[PDB]
């Protein structure tokens, strides 16, 4: 049908046609008379698997006789999705399965939505492990996405009486036929016990053991018919395992725990023992499957060989078990262990948040990991005495740098101990990079200036271009070809169109046609009826209070407000979508929804609104629903405090994807409104800088509610029941913060925010310059490609070069 | 190699391994420099799988067409072993695997080995079922195995210090590839709650939900292109399941613990909950899913289209189940329910020992089955008034009758509950269904002899000929042809062979092959070394006190006792070797084991003995072991105090196979004898009527003590710690059991016992006899095949007519 999504020749078709036909029969075990669609998914999804399976094998042997550096990336999340197109995508396979299943009497895209996401994540972090594997396969690096395989990912979100309600995320009871069970490097896992120091050093003695057994997800490459691997962790109970009778047998689950769930908190730290034991469950079983590795190819070479990367503190626990094999197991003196320590793992940051740090008590190590207690405090001391040599006297830096913290309980600072243990430390927007060497980490610049890097976030155009919106990479693709598809710099090359009629003509086109299919969406899927000629002010990401979704809620009621005044004037007609979920255990994030979902059903039953302002809760947000409501949008909400958002992604999936920014100089916003030039964006508010002069003389919020009548009329609205009719408490709680206890001065860019969302409409009124505008996002988006991102850890990190060339298929 | 094993042609060599080497690629990832026998294991697996599914399908549509009247055999307990090589002989493909295989440098015996047996039974009853199964597919009968897929089977013994360990059987650690999760047909089970009575009849309101997921394993008939399905039924939680939230995901585990492990109690009933969970988890996941089908062809029908066989009480619940979906959901008046219940339900009973029968106290049925208990009175009601119209005035047998048991706690007697809801009750030897119709059940037959009847029980010769005896097998297939392996009874023809010196030399030569192959098994796998020219003197089977492994520890101390005597004359050399597991809380059953060790110990090591007496413990005695020690088998040891075996099936496996048979007057030794002939069987004891004069006077074994001067001795030296010298008392709960409490009369068949073993050991000196012996027993045990057994419920019970002819390939 369309040119980017690769050839249909008559063998092609004819042979996945028939390999998906022996799928059914063979593996499916199902003849064509019962068959469900769920059956004919699992058919082409194997057929599709099939394609992999020569080109993994490959891969992973060129990589034993090549021996290159291998990278290890290590994370608590990797947040996939679904692999069907994906796989489809990066293997030219797409047109030739549609050809196929079509000539078989069945609709490819009906099949693709059976599948369920792989939700092993909570968001940002999750997401850019998920875009960062894509670009390290698409580049041709050795690399290994290292995990926890979680019975349970975050779980879906139903709305019930306008409130969040979790249901548990029961991903793999149809079967995963995209994992690999690997029984066979099943490798032990060690808790709790104690320290016995002999003769001939320390032993960690008398544990609880828990087998980790490995499953191998194949991560392919675009067209360049490299297979890397994602290895994430189950756990297993050993057979000696409490072994009256059936009580040992059922007990088994107390250790299998460990790989149940996925904590579901976005930039929130919960010190629970379980969580602890994930983080380490993950880190002890890599680290013996890489030493086995590099064994199979003296610890000299090790730092030439192997790159860890840590995803957050979340595998902090990777430097001491390093420490503790070295020391312990392989018998290196502590100071050449630590020197491969130190070259081997690099550490990224994502967040500033206080509440985000890792702050471990002692007391739940000491019990836990004895021994990993006991290196921590002394990487402590050797760490606190390289501080005191170069800044004799200062007794206040040496507490402020402490991995130790004194206090009602004493808590290990995980972030502390990611910066002495790596020799390289990066944040993931310049803003968040800076703000790193100023303020949080401030003290360690100071000592290790050359440690502190940037690697600007970016996401992976496959999914986020080609795979969600295949109108608009064909229109760019027939002007500037397909390289751009792993080249993203070459979108610039649009900038030549931003006056060709043509192409303004199908910029436009392809947005509607994204907009009607949205539209049919939300109506099939949930029976609500939006006019697709509004504009489409889109908000998701999860529920916080710094992402200010409040700041969105208070637009939309003045708008509202605004109608309902002067109900004869024309507004340009808008849907305001706001979606995503909030951790179950934040009751502000809960009480947010239901605000969102209360002013839905005040505004969209207002006769005197009509199809001129409709707000819609987006319920469930995930990846697949990323993948269907970003090509559909016109306005992209990126509304954080200045400060807060450490980069962000959403910001870069809208931008590439033909929607206008509206935003704070916040995380990466920064760089793409530098990109595409201020004058083409929606730039509003407080800078970093202004901030900070609002905490030194103090945020008084009642000031704003005393000058601004449009807002003091919310304020009693939202107090009153207007939104609440037989509750008219309901929302004392949202009232409260942000008149007393606003972290995130939602009040302070009101007044701006309501005047630069004016800017908006008067623009969308004149459709050739909103689509002249959206051109000059499109075609500067190139910097945001995880590309771009991940060849930066290649050669300023990791110490490899990336490759563009093909394997042999 | 030879002919029972079909045909090697160079189209099916060459096709199976293609398939082989497809599967090991796509299926298993690997090339054949990384793969293990593991690996080979699973692609031959697959490859063979690959045979079944045309089969498979084509049978499950072959009975949608012809709505034959359907089998549904509900058993808690499915003993299935290993299904590779079982697969193979039924298909023809024994050799062409074989030559496949080989042609591939590989040897499929090192292969056959690394499968793990489906352990989902304790002993006789579960492996009845798996026997049942087989001759129900070689029989052409539309039957289904309904069962528990058990996450752990029966625990894998582990001999430490001469003492029985469990460990977990994690059978499913490395996947089963014999199964297909259907997760589509998922079926609701419902627990708690409580019985609201409407206008419109009784209503089962506030359950627990838990989700039945079933797994399909195909049966295949001999040669016959039938397939037919095992269901095994899987716990799950359901989604909204609990749903602070972490807890929530984690307690999905209470619910799933259902189907986590199976009882390893054999003839003993334990009223855990639990077990009661299991029970109700099958009865009501399978009588939905026979509801479903019979509705996809008014309940008039459903006994014309519907058997339900119960294997023992354990689906007992399927009789108030059947009544609360006609009566409640279906809205059929009670009496017309209850017709069709009688006409559907038959229940075999397995045995006559009392601390076997289910009696479930009726405070464990309030709480979880409560619809079920008022449905069990109102039978209970209607049944006594029955039985007090038929003997009026009969006070004492309404007490005897009655489903419901007074005294300290109320229990439900479920074999009464199965009698009055069943139209037919079988025991399974000749002496057992008298015992049944004379003794326990005489009250039942009295009200309804029609319902009594015998079916002896059998062994599919498939399995135990064929597979673990090819070379028997063969010698028997050159002189009456092939027939036999699905007509038992031909084997008569090997008579007219008695005096024929060839055929004399081979089934004494496959003997010895099978004992050279035995003696090798145990030097390998467990570093014992045993004489290959000894008697081979076997008892295995569960450890119980009722079936008298400690009569056999009397005989071998006896011997050891005689040697040491007079330790310069010739007696025949034995190997007595006893297997089988204890159930974990059978404190007495642990401590014979440990006898079994404590006697070896002593006289493998005394330098006088010699290889003259060799005492071997098999260790882990499972499916898998008896299929190998069964045929090296001379001598089996079926010697249960008469009245206490109800039939007995290893009694037939060895018969099979070439060994005589030492036995009590007891189970289907009766029947076995009566086949063969007395003077072609080692019989002695006490027959039933003995045992009974015994109880009359009473049971003083101090009176044997006294008058038996060997027995004192043995007595006096377990006592003395001549078997303990470090623990002097270790064995003083069994001499006082023997001595004060032994209900199965040990010392009353002492005597008779060892007279009976010195003409086994007279006999053995002369092999041309002892070979002619077996003859006649081998040529006697067609009676003893599953086929006979099965045919006989087809036309007594189920009123179907078993086929022979072939579905087309
Ligand atoms: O770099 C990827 C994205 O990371 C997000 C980010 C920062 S901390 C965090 C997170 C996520 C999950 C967590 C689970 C347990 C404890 C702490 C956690 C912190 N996620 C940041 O908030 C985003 O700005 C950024 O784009
Ligand atoms: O008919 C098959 C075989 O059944 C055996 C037999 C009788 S009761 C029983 C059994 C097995 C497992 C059980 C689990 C829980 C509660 C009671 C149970 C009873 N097994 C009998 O003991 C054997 O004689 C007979 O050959
Ligand atoms: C990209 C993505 C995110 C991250 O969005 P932000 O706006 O950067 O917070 C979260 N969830 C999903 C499903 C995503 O695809
Ligand atoms: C046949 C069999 C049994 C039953 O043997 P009995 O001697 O009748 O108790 C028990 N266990 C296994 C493994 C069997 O194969």
């Amino acid at each position: 049908q369309i040119s980017v999504r690769g050839l249909a020749g008559v063998e092609n078709v004819t042979e996945l046609k028939k390999n998906f036909n022996r799928h059914l029969h063979f593996t499916l075990v199902k003849d064509r008379n019962v068959a469900t669609p769920r059956d004919y998914y699992f058919a082409l999804a194997h057929t599709v698997r099939d394609h992999l399976v020569g080109r993994w094998i490959r891969t992973q042997q060129h990589y034993y006789e090549k021996d290159p550096k291998r990278i290890y990336y290590l994370s608590l999340e990797f947040y996939m999705g679904r692999t069907l197109q994906n796989t489809m995508v990066n293997l030219a396979l797409e047109n030739a399965c549609d050809e196929a299943t079509y000539q078989l009497g069945l609709d490819m895209e009906e099949l693709e939505e059976i599948e369920e996401d792989a939700g092993l994540g909570n968001g940002g972090l999750g997401r850019l492990a998920a875009c960062f594997l894509d670009s390290m396969a698409t580049l041709g690096l050795a690399a290994y996405g290292y995990g926890i395989r979680y019975e349970f990912g975050i779980f879906n979100q139903k709305i019930c009486g306008g409130w969040q309600m979790e249901e548990a995320d029961d991903w793999l009871r149809y079967g995963n036929p995209w994992e690999k069970a690997r029984p066979e490097f099943t490798l032990p896992v060690h808790f709790y016990g104690r320290v016995e120091h002999t003769s001939q050093g320390a032993k960690w003695v008398d544990t609880q053991v828990v087998l980790a057994m490995p499953y191998d997800t194949p991560v392919p490459g675009y067209r360049n018919n490299v297979v890397n691997t994602m290895r994430l962790w189950s756990a297993k109970a050993p057979n000696d395992f409490n072994l009256g009778y059936i009580q040992a047998v059922l007990d088994r689950n107390l250790a299998e725990n460990i790989s149940r769930v996925l904590y579901p908190n976005d930039n929130f730290f919960e010190g629970k023992e379980l969580r602890l034991k994930q983080e380490y469950f993950v880190v002890a079983a890599t680290l013996q499957d890489i030493i086995r590795r590099f064994k199979s190819s003296n610890f000299d070479a090790f730092p030439d060989k192997v790159a860890i990367q840590l995803n957050d503190t979340h595998p902090s626990l990777a430097i001491p078990e390093l420490m503790r094999v070295l020391v312990d197991l392989e018998r290196l003196d502590w100071d050449k262990a630590w020197e491969v320590t130190v070259k081997t793992c690099a550490y990224t940051n994502h967040t500033v948040l206080p509440e985000a740090l890792e702050r471990w008590p002692v007391h739940l190590l000491e019990t836990l990991l004895p021994r990993h207690l006991q290196i921590i405090y002394e990487i402590n001391q050797r760490f606190l005495n390289r501080v005191a040599a170069a800044f004799p006297g200062d007794v206040d830096r040496l507490r402020r740098m402490s991995l130790v913290e004194e206090g009602a309980v004493k808590r290990i600072n995980m972030a502390h101990l990611c910066i002495a243990g790596s020799h390289a430390v990066n944040g993931v927007a310049r803003i968040h990079s800076e703000i790193l060497k100023k303020t949080i980490f401030k003290d360690f610049y100071e000592l290790e200036p050359h440690k502190f890097q940037n690697k600007t976030n970016g996401i992976t155009p496959r999914r986020w271009l080609v795979l969600c919106n295949p109108g608009l990479a064909e229109i760019i693709a027939e002007r500037i070809g397909e390289e751009y598809i792993s080249d993203l710099d070459q979108l610039r090359k649009l900038l030549s169109y931003v006056d060709d009629e043509a192409f303004i003509r199908d910029v436009a086109k392809v947005k509607q046609e994204n907009k009607l299919k949205f539209a049919a969406y939300l109506e099939r899927e949930y029976k609500v009826h939006i006019n697709p000629n509004s504009l489409f002010d889109v908000q998701v990401k999860r529920i916080h209070e710094y992402k200010r979704q409040l700041l969105n809620c208070l637009h939309v009621i003045t708008l509202y407000n605004r109608i309902k005044k002067e109900p004869n004037k024309f507004v340009v007609p808008r849907t305001v979508m706001i979606g995503g979920k909030a951790a179950p255990g934040y009751h502000m994030a809960k009480m947010i929804i239901k605000l969102i979902t209360a002013i839905g059903d005040v505004v969209n039953h207002d006769p005197v609104v009509g199809d001129r302002l409709r707000v819609i809760f987006l319920e469930n947000y995930r990846v697949s629903l990323a993948e269907k409501v970003i090509p559909a949008a016109d306005l992209s909400e990126q509304i954080s405090t200045a400060g807060t958002e450490a980069s962000g992604t959403g910001n870069m999936k809208f931008m590439l994807n033909g929607a206008l920014t509206i935003g704070t100089m916040d995380g990466a916003n920064v760089e793409m409104a530098e990109e595409a030039g201020e004058e083409n964006f929606f730039i509003f508010g407080m800078r970093v800088e202004d901030v900070d002069r609002l905490d030194q003389r103090g945020y008084n919020a009642q000031e704003y509610y005393d000058r601004i009548p449009e807002l003091r009329q919310i304020i009693e609205q939202l107090s009153s029941g207007f939104f609440s009719p037989k509750q008219p408490d309901l929302f004392k709680d949202i009232v409260n913060m942000l008149m007393h206890h606003d972290r995130f001065k939602v009040f302070a860019d009101y007044e701006e925010y309501v005047k630069c969302q004016e800017r908006v409409s008067a623009l969308y009124k004149n459709p050739r310059e909103w689509t002249r505008m959206v051109i000059r996002n499109i075609a500067t988006s190139g910097k945001f490609s995880s590309d771009r991102t991940i060849a930066q850890y290649a050669r300023e990190i990791w110490g490899v070069e990336p490759s563009r060339q093909r394997l042999p298929a």
